[PDB]
């Protein structure tokens, strides 16, 4: 990376908002995946909108490949830079904007975190539901396509983004629905924003989402399940979902995944476990539970353990379910599936998949949305290739297999480098083509985060 080129973004952004320091790059090279750190050229933090877009234009017409950086929890290497390039790193943007709680809508720049954003709205009677673990940028949610533990009830990133501002390859500002606007539904067009959303920075840089707020639920009550086997928690969540109980929350842990919980925070039987969380009104959380406790009743569920301090302990233990399992073995590094199926077909894959976890020598750990007819396997690797060619055949199985079923091998993290050719599989020719036309037209040098997606 030249030296002229260096100070040409120096112009844009500031000295102190550039760096081309070893560390520095290092530390922006890659996400908490086990995908190899590659560290770009330089990292840059623009202050503005306008330095977004002068960046993104210096980078694409000098034939540098850009990559936009939010906070870096991502798990499929998306911000690791295979081919070189300029880190955008978008967190100094930080502001909440056009607050409307009368519209349930608000404005949140790259910097703003889930975190951040709930705390502003405390005593507004409103909340942001989409709940990864970790405490991620909202527009890096939005750039992947994110879901969480609310989602079964209050929709995906996909559900709640109603806008998008991104700066295109090119430098160009495109507002995906327009400028400032912000409604319930729309035949305006083509949907742009649905578009950006999931595209993992590769069709342009998200520098604000507009966002769905939801009012707070006027009561909630939390608890546990313990179950005889996989098969029986498995089979509550589709029949309470066939049952169409309204949970807030339904999350599976194997018996392996809720001793490390126990162990990383909790104390639980370990078992395979639901967490179920209900929200409503005190007659209406009655009956929830009255019809959820007769389903995991006749499939050998526990008599409930109940859930404000402790509810939220109970949370975050699920929410660091990801350090729990890595905290099993210390130094070791960690994949995640994350297929999502049909949900009648659930039953069946995530019993083979315990089963074929137990026929292995790999160390894994069950979690996940089963809400949504979705679940991660979390398989630790020593970062000894051949248990990593291990893991990584078993995430091509168990990827083919949810395809099999007439699923996704993605429900919320991405393709990043990891899914290519399971999302090959998944689309197939046309779908790959008109994908990567997209892509063509959108960033015809090939230079918006390179190598990922396609
Ligand atoms: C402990 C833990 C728990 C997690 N739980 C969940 C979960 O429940 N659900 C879930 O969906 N994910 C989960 N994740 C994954 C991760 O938190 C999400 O994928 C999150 O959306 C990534 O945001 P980020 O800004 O940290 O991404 P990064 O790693 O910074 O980037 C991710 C990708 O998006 C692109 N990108 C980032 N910001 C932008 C932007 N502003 N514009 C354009 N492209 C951008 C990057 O180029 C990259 O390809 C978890 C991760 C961890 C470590
Ligand atoms: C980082 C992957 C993790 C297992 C996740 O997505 C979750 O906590 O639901
Ligand atoms: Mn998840």
């Amino acid at each position: 990376l030249s030296q002229d080129f260096v100070e040409a973004l120096k112009a844009v952004v500031g000295s102190p908002h550039v760096s081309t320091a070893s560390a520095v790059r290092e530390q922006h090279g890659h996400d908490e995946s086990m995908h190899r750190c590659q560290p770009p050229d330089a990292v840059v933090w623009p202050q503005n909108v306008d330095q977004v877009s002068r960046v993104a234009s210096l980078c694409y017409n000098q034939g540098v490949p850009i990559i936009p950086f939010g906070t870096g929890t991502g798990v499929e290497g998306g911000v690791c830079a295979v081919q070189g390039g300029v880190c955008i790193n978008l967190t100094h943007m930080d502001q909440i904007t056009e607050l409307n709680t009368e519209d349930f809508s608000v404005v949140v720049e790259p910097g703003v975190t889930r975190k951040a954003l709930n705390t502003h709205l405390r005593d507004s009677g409103l909340w942001f539901p989409v709940d990864p673990g970790a405490d991620a940028s909202l527009c890096g949610m939005a750039a992947t396509g994110a879901s969480g533990t609310n989602a079964v009830r209050y929709g995906t990133m996909r559900d709640n983004v109603i806008n998008l501002e991104v700066v295109l390859p090119d430098g160009r500002l495109l507002h995906t629905a327009g400028r400032g606007r912000h409604y319930r539904k729309s035949a305006a067009g083509y949907n742009l924003t649905g578009l950006f959303v999931g595209s993992e920075g590769t069709l342009g840089i998200i520098t604000s989402t507009t966002l769905r707020l939801h009012p707070a639920p006027e009561a909630t009550v939390a608890a546990t399940c313990a179950f005889p086997s996989v098969q029986a928690a498995v089979d509550s969540t589709v029949q309470i979902l066939q049952a169409a109980v309204p949970v807030a929350r339904i999350e599976f842990l194997d018996d392996v995944m809720m001793d490390a919980c126990n162990r990383h925070s909790l104390n639980c039987p370990v078992a395979p476990t639901l967490f179920l969380e209900f929200h409503g009104s005190q007659q209406t959380l009655a009956e929830q539970l009255q019809r959820t406790e007769a389903i995991t009743q006749d499939n050998g569920g526990s008599h409930f353990s109940w859930a404000a301090e402790k509810r939220n302990e109970l949370w975050a233990a699920r929410h660091n379910a990801w350090y729990a399992a890595l905290a099993l073995s210390p130094g070791s590094k960690a994949y995640s599936t994350d297929v999502c199926v049909p949900i009648s077909r659930l039953p069946e894959i995530l019993v083979e998949t315990k089963e074929e976890i137990k026929a292995s020598k790999l160390t894994g750990a069950i979690v996940g949305h089963v809400g949504d007819g979705n679940f991660h396997c979390i398989l630790l690797v020593d970062p000894d290739a051949e248990e990593q060619r291990r893991v990584k055949a078993f995430a091509e199985n168990l990827g083919r297999r949810a395809l099999a079923l007439g699923g996704t091998c993605t429900g919320e993290h991405g393709i990043g480098l990891g899914k290519r050719q399971l999302l090959q599989e998944e689309v197939g020719p046309v779908g790959v083509e008109t994908m990567r036309q997209l892509k063509n037209t959108l960033d015809p040098r090939g230079l918006m985060n390179p190598g990922k997606v396609l």
